[PDB]
DNA sequence: TAAACCTTCCAGCAAGGGGAAGGTCA
DNA sequence: AAACCTTCCAGCAAGGGGAAGGTCAA
């Protein structure tokens, strides 16, 4: 599997999957002997995440600690679980607010 | 009310609010005798707005058309509640994306 | 008069996307 | 030839940081 699929797989375009290999935002992909990146399935699992977190607000920063928490060896520690509630009682703060804006609207269109 | 006092209440900071102010993204406020901004209701509200838009993922543009549909001369009219509708979907749309990253991010933690 | 505001202007990081020049695939 | 891939060199952009200086207030 090369880029352009990986692209279309994951919602990202092949610069942005190149600039988050430069920035070790994501593990590397092999590269097979024509120099082409090749891509498995938990590089779909990572960038796929990375985009997701993007599209609901995290900054680049944020987005590569989620896909070090699944990435992490020490799954089970209790700083792993630790650092996820973290990101769960944040998304949680933006479902409150979108909630908040669904409800305005509704009322604006309701008048 | 001065920008720092916008800041606390909106949640921005008063350097996002002079650019937001700049890109024409909210109403601009007046100034008084002075030079200093001064902000009323109107602009608490817009900013608020903005400021919840951004924070869950929307671009300047999707964020600047949230706030155009509360600001709208047509209110009442069926053309407005058409275009309210519709965001409410897309809301909603985000709303789902973040209660399924929840529910991985959960299903981490309880592993 | 010392802090805590305020103003504008310029700088840098940020998060990428465009497009060129050249190599590869089937 | 179409449609891939590679690196490189650039833009654009949503800001934040901070200089330089005015304003507000005991």
């Amino acid at each position: 599997m090369n880029i352009s699929d990986v692209a279309k797989i994951t919602g990202l375009t092949s610069k942005a999957i190149r600039f988050y290999e430069e920035k070790g935002l994501v593990t590397p992909p092999m590269r097979s002997e024509n120099g082409y990146r090749t891509y498995t399935q938990q590089h779909l699992n990572e960038l796929t995440l990375l985009r997701q977190a993007r599209q609901v607000g995290f900054n680049l920063e944020e987005s590569g600690e989620l896909v070090n928490l699944f990435n992490d060896p020490q799954r089970h520690s209790a700083d792993v679980k630790r650092r996820t509630l973290e990101k769960v009682a944040e998304i949680e703060r933006h479902i409150e607010e979108l909630q908040s804006m669904r409800d305005q609207l509704l009322a604006l269109a309701n008048a």
